[PDB]
């Protein structure tokens, strides 16, 4: 079982000198960390970069980035260090001590300041790290180890040598099979790892990743397989990025890094003591019913493959996937997290001015829509609107802004959950139109109908549908925007 | 035999086109009065014939001569009076001779009433006179299957049918009443017209939508050379004789000459020409692998029932239904309007003191009910609602007491819209609790806990009630998924 | 439903003392149990074992598994399969829930004790001695006993006399 970089795990949380930080801090400055950064913290109060046991300071920053070493001219790779954007860390000084705390102002630990400095938006920090509390994890509390409660694990189940595979997204098929081989190969035991890292608000993609892996974890083999999280953004690439992975890979007790999805860095690597194996271009062999590296398919076979922006689109789109793409399981799970269009909520946004045949039109696109089923409506319009969410808002400039706003956000949230919302507000602003759309875009459908012709300021550029012409009953408006849906995709059978 | 003549023995028609310019100019010039959507429908129904031979809102002592010897001025019969009102105080200076524009909710002119009588009656005003048409209630919707009784009879006519049986249903159908149909049918050597009673508001009551589509679902199971069905726009009445009575004549003039729904009223009603045969008690014989009326079930045979009551159950809680029953279909139908809770949408809604817990417990439950899938979790909390509900709201009482509803509101479009919704605002008034339980607890599953660990209130009737104060966030939150659990709303794999 | 009317969570805590070659029928219980886990509400339900062998039923054995439920940290002990050890028990602290007849309920779709199922419903239970008989010969079993699951996985233990 490959021991820890540097010899030995760090662990940043004794727990005496833990109800005693908890009891020193009271009385200290404190910062309020992003998710992002309690990962980093997590990750380096954890022992997932041992030997480092607080963030560095501009000069071992610097340091890194030339020799890649730490002080020992020891080998490191990259950076470590701990971020803000808090106006109140401007006026703080080496020597003084902070509190470090998650989002919600808990506590996690004491940084000993070493260097603080400022670099474009935002502020540094340095220093010896003493910890008290991890940052909080309601979620996949089992699923989640420490690099020691997972070396523990290693030793319970006789594992030792281990390929691990740090997943940022969704395995098929391709994956699988590579994954399976390798460790056949290599003699080894898998261990399934995907980065995780985020927030329940700001990023709660990493549940649907997490479930994905739930989903198709029973293919494979108990006896020598092993899923756990990793909490840390996934990286950017570099061969900077790759090689840090590399180390809290053998941190974790891996000895093997897949890498996919040069010289020099396998070169540094299998210094650390980590070997790092590529994934080649994988290709569905028909002739042998079976995924094989494009390099050692057998020639003249007839190779088959299938890119992400073409199965992105099929799914999108309701399209028949190959069998040979990925299991039934996960392709169920990924359509639970991203439904079809025919399946997926999206708004209505009337815009126009109050030749507000916008709100008949409104209306009666919701009665047709009804007709439905699957997705609910909701017209977010009259008495709706006045009612609830703008009870009493003036006719400022601003206070109608937030108004849109307001309806674009109710709205988002219908969509987001696989409704349909359909909204006729006063907006003359193309600006704050562009915000609603994006907000709703983000989780689900948006389509603009531009009511101009006055179906019986700034101009929408570009709106989905322009009801252009003079003489049109509402009838024929309406159906003229039922075409639009359904050339878009949302309708369904 | 043939096709039954309108009753009073000639079809009105209150809309001439010839006259509908003069219409929508004279009425520009008039007082107007906004319909409720139940008083569109009498109009409607009025408007169109179904209610020949009247052709205007009765009077006063018309209607007080209807509830006694139910004669028309003719001496004629008429079960039950047909009469327009409005909850309008602009009514209280209106009179007899006066033109009075009618309209729909959305000020759409549908008619003239030439006012006959004007009175009040506890909360509401009664109107009476003759009525000139211009347009009819505004239907996007189920255009196909919206006939006029002169519609209709034209389409009896191309299809040959003479002696119809009406159903005119309230609620969905399953094997029961579809086998007792068909016989009813054979029996009486007629064809069927399911007649669905159809009228609501967009809004008001968009429930008939889901009616109509259960009656679309189970259509195909009906003979097509002998079966037709058509939208009834009307609300359900409430179940009386002379109410029965009208709906006889309703069915006469929209051609029907038999009704399924007395007997001293099949004494009337055989009288004005249409036959109104009784719906038995169903039971499922296994001994015949049918439905038959109770009394006509073989002695002794295993007959098999199973009550709304039950039937309503076994669906809110995923228990099996006898396949004699209903149809996969319906089923499917049914389950795709209204959920078992296992998959229904819900908010939790933490009150109690300051209640910085309230929080905190709020934030955990969150994560963890997000492990799940299937249903999208939103926390409505911190940032999130000041940023885009209340980021303009003062302390008031009435300002604290809006932004409470306020997230009512939205919780209760993510919930109707089978999402769970988690709040906890600041909220001491049962009453204005109660409201927002109510609102949700209409569209969806509302589960308030306590968190008991001006003048606070304490919740006198939670789910749950945290009460113990030595509790741990972990403890908490688990006492809270047993709560969950037990009142059905989580599910998984 | 005892967990939901006791607001508790719950331990399925299969008895599984054997060994390889003298006693190796733990590894089939462990099996069933596995194969039937998922029917289990997961934030509610833990699986783990006892390494004991089950006792001969009796006050005396009861009360001390009870003892022992304890020290595992349950503090409620489902029994079944008196005044006096009901007494003693409460003591120490463990309050154990007896296993009554249970009967499927068709009127109602589900499983009741037999004291709680409405009148005049029609009850409808399966011995073992006839699920038993059933299994060995390859007879049907109805749909509201057990789950295809158990079933299947009982079958690759103990097949049919047709496929034994």
């Amino acid at each position: 079982l490959i021991e820890p970089y540097g010899g030995t795990l760090v662990n940043l949380i004794d727990p005496e000198k833990r109800e005693a930080l908890k009891h020193e801090a009271l009385s200290l400055p404190s910062l309020d960390l992003d998710w992002q950064q309690q990962c980093e913290l997590e990750m380096l109060m954890t022992g997932a970069y041992s030997p480092l046991t607080g963030f560095m300071t501009r000069a071992q920053c610097a340091r890194v980035e030339s020799a890649q070493q730490l002080d020992d001219g020891s080998f490191w790779p990259s950076p470590i260090t701990l971020t803000s954007r808090d106006r109140a860390l401007a006026d703080r000084r080496p020597g003084e001590r902070l509190a470090l705390r998650d989002g919600e102002g808990y506590m996690l630990a004491i940084l000993t300041l070493s260097d603080v400095w400022k670099d474009g938006e935002r502020w540094h920090l340095a220093g010896e790290v003493e910890g008290a509390a991890l940052p909080p994890h309601p979620d996949f509390v089992s699923l989640r180890a420490t690099p020691a409660e997972l070396r523990a694990l290693f030793v319970r189940r006789g594992w030792r040598r281990i390929i691990a595979w740090q997943a940022r997204q969704p395995m098929h098929r391709a994956q699988y099979e590579f994954c399976l081989k390798s460790a056949i190969e290599n003699e080894a035991n898998l261990l399934l790892h995907p980065q995780v890292g985020g927030d329940i608000t700001e990023a709660p993609a990493y549940f649907g990743l997490v479930r994905s892996f739930l989903a198709i974890r029973d293919r494979f083999p108990a006896a020598t397989t092993q899923l756990s999280l990793l909490p840390a953004p996934p990286p950017e690439a570099s061969g900077r990025a790759l090689l840090l992975r590399a180390i809290v890979a053998r941190n974790f007790g891996c000895s093997l890094l897949i890498a996919g999805g040069d010289p020099s860095v396998a070169e540094r690597a299998e210094k650390i003591g980590v070997r790092l194996i590529a994934y080649p271009r994988m290709v569905y062999v028909e002739d042998r019913a079976e995924h094989l590296p494009e390099a050692e398919a057998p020639q003249g076979a007839r190779l088959l493959t299938l890119s992400g922006e073409e199965f992105q689109r099929r799914m999108r789109a309701g399209l028949k996937i190959p069998e040979w793409y990925s299991f039934p399981e996960v392709l169920a799970e990924l359509h639970r997290q991203t439904p079809p269009r025919e399946r997926q909520g999206f708004t209505v946004f009337f815009t126009g001015l109050s030749g507000a045949g916008k709100s008949t039109l409104a209306r009666a696109l919701a009665a047709r829509l009804m007709e439905m089923g699957g997705r609910c409506v909701t017209l977010l319009d009259g008495d709706i609107v006045r009612r609830h969410l703008s009870s009493e808002l003036g006719f400022s400039k601003a206070h109608r802004d937030v108004n849109v706003r307001r309806i674009g956000f109710v709205a988002s949230e219908i969509t987001k959950n696989r409704g349909i919302a359909i909204c006729a507000p006063i907006a003359p602003y193309r600006q704050t139109r562009r915000d609603v759309r994006a907000m709703i875009e983000a989780v689900g459908g948006f389509v603009e109908i531009h009511v101009a012709t006055p179906i019986e300021y700034e101009v929408p550029e570009t709106p989905e549908l322009a009801i252009d012409t003079t003489g049109l009953a509402i009838d024929e408006a309406v159906q003229q925007i039922l075409l639009k849906l359904e050339h878009e995709g949302y309708l369904r059978l």
